[PDB]
C-alpha cells in the first residue's frame, strides 16, 4: 500500500526545513523591526526571536545530540 | 497460530523507539522555534517539551526501575 | 476433566503480571513523552499514568492487604 | 462461485488507499485551515490530524510489523 | 447508476479551493482588523489566521507531498 | 431553491464594507481619544487600533495578493 | 423589525459626539489642572490630554481621511 | 488547486517590503519628531526607531547570513 | 385546525423584538455598569455587550441581506 | 392513487427553503446577539450559526455540485 | 396564571435601579477611597468606576436611544 | 364518569402555577447565592436561573402568542 | 397520607434560611480571609461572595418582587 | 425569611463608615509618616492618601449628588 | 442517626477559629517577611494578608451584622 | 416468618451510619488531600466532599424536618 | 466467610495512612521543587500542596471533629 | 492515624523560625552589601530588608497581638 | 506477583533524588545566567530558583518534619 | 531500547557548556559595548551581565557545592 510512517514523517521535515521554513525566518525578523518602531525596543524581544530560528533550523543536530545517536 | 502476546508488544515497542521515534524528537524540537518567534519565549515551554524527550526515549529504564526487575 | 477454576484464574494474573505486563508499563511511560510535546504538560497527566503502574503491578499485596488474609 | 474471502478483503484495502484515499488527505489538511481561522490555533490540533494521515496511510507496513510476518 | 466515490470528493476539493474558498479568506482578514479595535493587538492573532488561509488554500501540494506520489 | 454559497459570502463582505463598516471606524478613532485622556497616551495604543482599519479596509487586496488570483 | 444595524452605530456615534461628549471634555481638562497642583507639571501631560480631545472630536473626518470615501 | 505554500509566504515578502514598507517608514520617522517636541529628546528614541528600519528592510539579508544559504 | 407554521415564526419574532426585547437591551447595559465597578473595566467588555444588542434587535435586516431576499 | 414519491420530496424541500426557512434565519441570529449579552463574545459562535445559514440555504446547490448532475 | 414574561422584567429593572442600586453607588465610591490609601492613586481607576455607575444608572435613557424607539 | 380530560390539564396548571410554584421560585434563587460563594460567580449562572423563572411563571401568556389563540 | 407538596417545599426553605443558613454565611467569609493571604487580594472574589450572601438571604423578597405577588 | 437585601447593603455601608472605617483613616495616616522616613517625602504621597479619606468617608454624598436624588 | 446538620458546620467554625487558625495567622505574617527579602516591599502586600487575617477571624460578626440578626 | 420490612430498612440505616459510615468519612476527606497535591487546589472540591458528609450523616433529621413528622 | 466490612475500610485506611502515605508525602514536595526551577515561584503554589498533607495526613482527627463522635 | 492538623502547622512554624530562618537572615543582609556597590546605595533599600527580617522573626508575637488572645 | 507498593514509590524517590536529580540542578542554575544577559537581572528570579533545589532536594527531610514521623 | 535519562540530560549540559556556550558570551559582552553607545553607561549593567557569565558557566561546580556532593 502506502509508504512506511519512517518516510512520512521524513517528508514534513524536509519540508520545513526547506524553502519554506527560510521564508518564515524573514518574516519573524520583519517583524522585529515592525515592533521596535511603534512601540519600545528592547534586547529581550530581539534575543527570543533569533533564539527561535537557532532552536528550529538545524533541530535535526539537537535531536541527534539530545538522543545520542542516528 | 500467531505469535504470542510478549513478542507483538515487543515490536510495537521496537518501531516507536526506532527511526520513527528519532524523527518525531526533531519535529518537537521545531515546534519551540516556530513558537518562539510569532509568539511570546518562555523557560517553560522549551523545559516541557525537552523533558518530554527524555522521558519519552528510554522509557524502557524508566519501567525497569519502577518495577523494579526485569 | 479439565483442571480447577482456582488454577485458570492463577495462570490468568501470572501472565498479566509477567512479561507481557512489563512491557505494558514501558508503553504507558511512552504515551507520556509523546503527549508532553505536540501538547500541554501538566502533574496530572504524569501522577495518574504512574499512579496506574503502582496499581496494576503489585495487586496481589493490595487483594491480600484489603480482605486481610490469604 | 464468487471469488474467496481473501481477495474481496483486499479489494478494500486497495480502494481505500488508492486515489480516493489521497483526496481525503487533502479534505483532511483543509478542515486545519478552515478551523484556525474563525478560531483558535493550537499545536494539539494540527498534530492530531496530520497524526491520522501517518497512521492510515502505509497502515499495511504497520500490520506487518505488529503482527510480526506477511 | 451514480458516479465513483472518486469522482465526488474531487468534486468538494474544486467546490471549497474555488470561488467560495477566496471569499472565505478576506472574512478571515477582515476578523483581524476588526479584533485589534475595540481590544488588544498581538502577533500571536494575526499569524494564526494568516497560517490558516496558508494551510487552507494549497493544501493539494501539501497532501502530496506528505503522502509521496499523486 | 436558494441562491448558491458563494453569493451569500459576497452579501457579508459587501454589508461589511460598506457603510456599516465605514461607522465603525469611526468608533474606534472614538475609543483612542477617550482613552488618552483619563488614562496613559502611548505610540502602541494609536498604532494598534489604525493598523486595525488598515487590514479590516481592503481586506479583499490582501487577500487576492496572498492567494496570488482572483 | 427593529431598525437596520447601519442606523443603531449612527446614534451612538451621534451620542459620543452629543452633549455627552462636550462635557467629557470639561472633565478632562479639570484633570489636568487638578494633577499639576499637588504634584508635577509637565508639558507631555497636558499635550496627551488635549491631543485626545482632537481625536475624539471630529473623529468622523478622521475616518473619512482614512477610508477615502464615505 | 491552490498554490504551493512556497509561493504565498513569498507574496507577504514582496507586499511588506514594497510600496507598503517604505510609506511605513515615514510614519515611524514623523513619530520622532512628534516625540521630540511636546516631550524630551533622547538618543535611545531615536535609535531604536532607526534600528527599526535597518532590521524590517533588508531582513532577506539577515536571513540568508543567518541560516547559511538561500 | 391550527396556523400553519409561517404564521406560528412570525409571533415568535414578533414577541423576542417587541416589548421583551427593549427591557432586554436594558438588562444587559445595566450588567456593564455593575461590572465596571467592583472589578476591571476595559473595551472588550462593552464593544461585546453593544455589539449583541445590534445583531439581536433589527436581525431581520440581517437575513434578509444574507440570503438575498424576502 | 396519491403523487408519486418524487414530487412529495419536492414540496418538503419547497416548503423548508420557502417563508417558512426565512423567519428561521432570523431566529438564529437573534440567538446570537442574546448569547453575546449575557455571556461571552467570541468569533467561533458568530461563525457556526452564520455558517449553518449558508449550508441550509441554497443546500440544492450544494447537491448538485456534489452529485454531479442534476 | 401568571403575569406575563414583559411585566416581570419590568419589575427586575425596578429593584436594580430603585433603592438596592443607590445603596451600590455609595459601596462602589467606598472602594475608592480605600483603593486610594494602602496603594496608589491613579486617574483611570476613579475614571472606571465613576463611568461604571453613569452606565448603570439611567440605562433606560442609553436603551432608547441605541434601540431608536421605546 | 370521570371529568373531561380538558379539566384535568386545566388542574395541573393551577397547581404547578400556585402556591407550589412561587415557593419553587424562592429555592431556584437560593441555589445562585449558595452557588456564588464556595465557588465562581458569573453573570451566565444567574441570567440562566432567572430566564427560567420568567418562562415558568406566565407560561400560559407565551403559549397564547405562540398559538395565536385561545 | 402524607402532607401536601406546599408545605414539603416550605420546610426546605425554613431550613435552608434558619441557623444553617447563617453558619454558611461565616463560613463563606471565611474562605475570603484565607484566600487573601497565601495568594492574592482583589476586589471581584469579596464582591462575589458577598453578593451571593444577599442573593441568598431573603431570596423569598427577591421571588415576590420579581413574581409580583404572593 | 431573610431580611429584603435593600436591608443588607445599608449594614455594609453602616459598619465600614462606623468605627471600624475611623480607625482605618488613622492606619493610613500612619503609613505616610512612616514612609516619609527612611525613604522619600513628596506632595504627591500625602496628596494621595488624605484625597483617599475624603473620597471613602462621606461617599453617600458623593453617591446622592451623581445620582441625583435619595 | 447522626447529629443534625446544624452542629456540624458549627464544629468547621470551631475549628477553623481555634487553635488551627491562630497557627494559620503566625504562617501568613512569616510569609510577608520572606517576601520583603529577596523582593520588593510596598505596602499593598502588607495590607492584603493583614486585610485577610482581619476578615478570617471574627468572621462571625460580619456575618451577623451584614444578616442582620444571630 | 421472617421480620417486618419496616425492622429491616431500620437495620440499614444503623449499619450505614454506623461505625461503616465513620470510617467513609476519612476516606472521603483523604481524597482531598490526594487531590490538592498532584493537582490543583479549588475551594469547590473541598466544599462538595464536605457537604456530602454534612448530607450523609444526619439524614435522618433531614428527612424528619422535609416529612413533617416522625 | 469474609470479614465484615467495617474491618476492610479500616484496612485501606492504616495502608493509605502508613509507610505508602509518608512516600506520597515527599513525593508532593519534590514537585514543587521542580516547578518553581524551569518556571515560575508563587505563594499559592506551595501552599496548595502544604496545604493537601495536611488534610490527607491526620484525616481521622478531622472526620471525628466534624461528625462529632467515635 | 496521622497527628492532628494542629500538630502539623506548629511543625512548620518551628522549622521556618529554628536554624533554618537565622541563616535565611544573613543570606538577605549579604544582598544589601552586594547591592550598594556594583549599584546604587539607597535608605530605601536597606529599610526594607531589614523590616523584613523583624516581621518575619517573631511573628508569633504579632500574630497574637493582633489575634488578642493564645 | 510484583513487588508491593511502598517499594514502587521508594523507587522513583531513589530515582529522582539520584544522579539524575543533580544534573536537574546545574540546568536551573545555567538558565538564571542565561537570563541575566539578554535581559534584567533582580534578585528574584535568582531566589526562586535557588530556593526549589533547596525544596526539591532533602524533600524526605521536609517530609519527616511537616509529618512528624518516620 | 533508548539510552536512560542520566545521559540525555548529560548531554544538554555538554552542548550548552560546550562551543555553543562559549559563543554566546561574545554575544552578551558586544550587547555591553552596543548598549553604553546611544544611550546611558552604568555600572549596573556591566555587573549583571558579566555576573551572568559566571553563573551560566561552570554551574557544575556551583552544582555541587550547593548539594554537597557529586
Ligand atoms: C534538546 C536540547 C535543547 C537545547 C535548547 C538550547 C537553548 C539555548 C539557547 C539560546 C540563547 C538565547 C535564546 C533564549 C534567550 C532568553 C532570554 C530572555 O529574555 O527570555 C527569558 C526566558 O528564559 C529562557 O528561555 C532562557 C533559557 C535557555 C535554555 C535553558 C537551559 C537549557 C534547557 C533546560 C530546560 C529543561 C531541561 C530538560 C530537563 C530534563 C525570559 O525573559 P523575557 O523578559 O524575555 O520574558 C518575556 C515575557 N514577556 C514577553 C511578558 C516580557
Ligand atoms: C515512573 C517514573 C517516572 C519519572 C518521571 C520523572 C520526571 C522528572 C523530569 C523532568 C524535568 C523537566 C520535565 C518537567 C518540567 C516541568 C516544568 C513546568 O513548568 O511545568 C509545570 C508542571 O510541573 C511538572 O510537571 C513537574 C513535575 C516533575 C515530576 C514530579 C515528581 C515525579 C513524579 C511524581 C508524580 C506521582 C508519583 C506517583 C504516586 C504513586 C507546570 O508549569 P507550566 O507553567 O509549564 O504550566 C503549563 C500550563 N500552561 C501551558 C497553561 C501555561
Ligand atoms: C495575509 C497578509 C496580512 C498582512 C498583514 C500586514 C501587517 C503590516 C501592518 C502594520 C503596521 C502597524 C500595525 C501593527 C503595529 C504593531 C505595533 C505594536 O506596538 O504592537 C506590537 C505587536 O506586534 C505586531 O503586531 C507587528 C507585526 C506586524 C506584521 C508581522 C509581519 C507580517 C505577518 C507575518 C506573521 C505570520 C506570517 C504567516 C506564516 C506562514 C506589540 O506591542 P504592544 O506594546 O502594543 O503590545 C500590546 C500589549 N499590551 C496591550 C498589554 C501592552
Ligand atoms: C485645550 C486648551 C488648553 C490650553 C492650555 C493653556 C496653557 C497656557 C498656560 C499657562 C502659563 C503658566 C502655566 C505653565 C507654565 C510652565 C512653566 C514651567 O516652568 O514648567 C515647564 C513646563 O512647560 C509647560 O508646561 C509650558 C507649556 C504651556 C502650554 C503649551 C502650549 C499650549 C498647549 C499645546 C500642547 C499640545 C497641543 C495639542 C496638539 C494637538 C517645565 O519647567 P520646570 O522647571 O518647572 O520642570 C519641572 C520639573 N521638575 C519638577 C523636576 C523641576
Ligand atoms: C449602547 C450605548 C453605550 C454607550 C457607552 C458610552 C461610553 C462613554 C463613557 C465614559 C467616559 C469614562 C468611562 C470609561 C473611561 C475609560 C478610561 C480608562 O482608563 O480605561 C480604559 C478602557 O477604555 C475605555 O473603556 C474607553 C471606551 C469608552 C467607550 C468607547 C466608544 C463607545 C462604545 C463603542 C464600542 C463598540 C461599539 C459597538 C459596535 C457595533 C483602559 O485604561 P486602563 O489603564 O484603566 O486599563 C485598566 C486595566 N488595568 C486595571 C490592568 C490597569
Ligand atoms: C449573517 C450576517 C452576520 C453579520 C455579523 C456582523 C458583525 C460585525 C459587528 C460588530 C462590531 C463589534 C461586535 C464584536 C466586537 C468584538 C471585539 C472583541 O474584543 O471580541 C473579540 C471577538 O472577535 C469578534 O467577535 C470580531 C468578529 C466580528 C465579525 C467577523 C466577520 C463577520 C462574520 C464572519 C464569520 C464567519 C463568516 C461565515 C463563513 C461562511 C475577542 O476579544 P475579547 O478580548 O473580548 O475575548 C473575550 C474572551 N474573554 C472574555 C475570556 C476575555
Ligand atoms: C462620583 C463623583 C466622584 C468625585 C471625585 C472627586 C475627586 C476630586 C478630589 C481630590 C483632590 C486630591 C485627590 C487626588 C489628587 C491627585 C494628585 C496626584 O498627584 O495624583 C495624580 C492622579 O491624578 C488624579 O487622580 C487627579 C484627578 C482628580 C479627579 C478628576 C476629575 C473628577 C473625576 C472625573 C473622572 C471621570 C469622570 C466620569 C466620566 C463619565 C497622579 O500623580 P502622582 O505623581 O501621584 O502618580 C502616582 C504614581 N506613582 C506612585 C508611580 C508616582
Ligand atoms: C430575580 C431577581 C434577581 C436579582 C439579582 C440582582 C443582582 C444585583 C447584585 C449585586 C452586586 C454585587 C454582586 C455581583 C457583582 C459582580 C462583580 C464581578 O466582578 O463579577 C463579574 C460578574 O458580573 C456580574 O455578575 C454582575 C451582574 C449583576 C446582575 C446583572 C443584572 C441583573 C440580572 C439580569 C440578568 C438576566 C435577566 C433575566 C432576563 C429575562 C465578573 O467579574 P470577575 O472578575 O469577578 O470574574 C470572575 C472569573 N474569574 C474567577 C475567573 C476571575
Ligand atoms: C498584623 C500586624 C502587622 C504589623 C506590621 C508593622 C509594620 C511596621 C514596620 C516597620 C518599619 C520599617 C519597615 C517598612 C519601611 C518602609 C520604608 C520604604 O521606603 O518602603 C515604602 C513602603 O511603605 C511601607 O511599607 C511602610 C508601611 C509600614 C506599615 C503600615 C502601617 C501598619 C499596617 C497597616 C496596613 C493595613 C492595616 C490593616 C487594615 C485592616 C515604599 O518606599 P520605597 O522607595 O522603598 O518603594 C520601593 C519601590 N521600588 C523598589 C520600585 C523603589
Ligand atoms: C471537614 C473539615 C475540613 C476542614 C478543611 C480545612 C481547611 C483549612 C486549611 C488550610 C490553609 C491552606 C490550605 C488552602 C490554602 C488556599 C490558598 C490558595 O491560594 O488557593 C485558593 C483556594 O482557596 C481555598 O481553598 C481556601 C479555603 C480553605 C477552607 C475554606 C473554609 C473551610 C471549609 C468550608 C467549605 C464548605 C463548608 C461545608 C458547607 C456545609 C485559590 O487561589 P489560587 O491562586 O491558588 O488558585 C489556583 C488556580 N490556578 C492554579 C489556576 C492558579
Ligand atoms: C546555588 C548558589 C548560587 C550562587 C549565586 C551567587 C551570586 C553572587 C554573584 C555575583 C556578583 C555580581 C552579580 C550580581 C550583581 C548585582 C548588582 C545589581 O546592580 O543588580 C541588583 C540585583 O541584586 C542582586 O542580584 C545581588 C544579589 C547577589 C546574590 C544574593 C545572595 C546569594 C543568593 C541568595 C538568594 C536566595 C538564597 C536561597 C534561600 C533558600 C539590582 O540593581 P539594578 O540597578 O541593576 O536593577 C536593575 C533593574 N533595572 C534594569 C530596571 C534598572
Ligand atoms: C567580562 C570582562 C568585562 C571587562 C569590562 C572592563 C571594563 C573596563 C573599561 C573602561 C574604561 C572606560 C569605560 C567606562 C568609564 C566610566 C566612567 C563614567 O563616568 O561612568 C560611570 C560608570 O562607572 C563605570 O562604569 C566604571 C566601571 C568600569 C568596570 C568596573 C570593574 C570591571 C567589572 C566589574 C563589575 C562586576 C564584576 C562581576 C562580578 C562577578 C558613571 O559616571 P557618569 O557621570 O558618566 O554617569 C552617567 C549617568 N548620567 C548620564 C545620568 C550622568
Amino acid at each position: 500500500g502506502g509508504t512506511d510512517p519512517a518516510t512520512m514523517v521524513n517528508n514534513i521535515c524536509t519540508f520545513i526545513l526547506g524553502p519554506f521554513g527560510q521564508s518564515l525566518a524573514v518574516l519573524g525578523i520583519v517583524a522585529i523591526g515592525i515592533s521596535w518602531m511603534f512601540g519600545r525596543a528592547s534586547l529581550g524581544l530581539v534575543a527570543g526571536v533569533v533564539g527561535g530560528i537557532v532552536i528550529m533550523f538545524g533541530a535535526s543536530f539537537l535531536g541527534k545530540t539530545l538522543t545520542g545517536g542516528g
